[PDB]
């Protein structure tokens, strides 16, 4: 079972050039796998429910990388390997906070950094520490 996502400005999340973009208003959206980290106790759960985000049937997953500064990339690892503990998952883990209508996603590997979109159409989804400003950190789900 998968989800489709939009930012709170209703821009659809979809794939182009192996990047998640937000736009498609000029489109159902990429079917996103949202999978609970199966070892939750080892994480910071007051921040939200830890999940791994996948695309294309969970055959690629979103990572914040392992550098000093996070950056958002789709990596060719199946969510199964990340879920089964056959690959380290923390850079792939986000804390999902549910506000009712929308959810936000905070990097577990890089605290304070949130999944976000920019106002301009059809740009990459990225990460930000800045809340309440121009970057949109709130997302809608639609079930598939």
């Amino acid at each position: 079972l998968c989800f489709r996502m939009k930012d709170s400005a209703l821009k659809v999340l979809y794939l182009h050039n192996n990047q998640l973009l937000a736009g498609g208003l000029h489109i159902k959206g990429e079917e996103i796998s949202v999978v609970p980290n199966r070892w939750p106790e080892a994480l910071e759960q007051g921040r939200g429910s830890p999940v791994i985000l996948g695309v294309q049937g969970g055959s690629q997953c979103l990572s914040c990388g392992v550098g000093q500064e996070p950056t958002l990339t789709l990596e060719p690892v199946n969510i199964m390997e990340l879920y089964l503990g056959a690959k380290e998952s923390k850079s792939f883990t986000f804390y999902r906070r549910d506000m009712g209508l929308t959810s936000s996603f905070e990097s577990a590997a890089y605290p304070g950094w949130f999944l976000c979109t920019v106002p301009e159409a059809d740009q990459p989804v990225r990460l930000t520490q800045e809340l309440g400003k121009s970057y949109n950190t709130d997302f809608y789900f639609q079930q598939c």
